[PDB]
RNA sequence: GAAGACUGGAGUGCAGAAGAGGAGAGUGGAAUUCCACGUGUAGCGGUGAAAUGCGUAGAUAUGUGGAGGAACACCAGUGGCG
């Protein structure tokens, strides 16, 4: 409405962006997979790149001049998104790193290749 | 072998110090999974590439509460104790 705030997992496999209000419910989504991409091509930043721009450019009709981001996922596909958010015209304010690190909770999966 | 003597071995007392040494009872936070709720729309997940799998009974993402189990981020270091 005024200034909602942005969430976004881009992971090794996918780039997910959301847009949301401040009090945090859901308005207007977009993904890599959205867009027709099938194999691995998900992962590139240029995925992330019309991913974003389709979210942002989705989110004109609710209204928000400001936004932040919450980049949370270890991909390679975080400032791509972040800065082509940044040039449709709504500024964001700050950005922040929301990765779940445990404080040694539960035993991953096994390591690959073995 | 026997009878004595000594303190440089061994032990006791006195004054200090460090420590993931052991056993019993009780509390803490972050995170994974499950459950309930409010917008929320067509995908999520995964590989070198895919498919099986989950998803219009409406998933992933998304904020708010509840349950349970296991291991203890930083300190952390050919550091410490046995
Ligand atoms: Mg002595
Ligand atoms: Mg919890
Ligand atoms: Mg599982
Ligand atoms: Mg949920
Ligand atoms: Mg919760
Ligand atoms: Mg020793």
């Amino acid at each position: 409405i005024e200034s909602g705030i942005a969430h976004i997992r881009s992971t090794f496999n996918n780039t997910i962006v959301m847009i949301t209000d401040t009090h945090g419910n859901a308005l207007a989504w977009s993904s890599a997979g959205s867009l027709g991409f099938k194999g691995s091509r998900k992962s590139t930043p240029f995925a992330a790149q019309m991913a974003a721009e389709s979210a942002a450019k989705s989110a004109q009709e609710h209204g928000l001049k400001t936004l932040e981001v919450t980049v949370k996922g270890p991909g390679s596909g975080r400032e791509a998104a972040i800065r082509a958010l940044q040039a449709a015209g709504l500024e964001v304010t700050a950005i922040k790193d929301v990765t779940p690190v445990p404080h040694n909770g539960c035993r991953p999966p096994k390591r690959r290749r073995v």
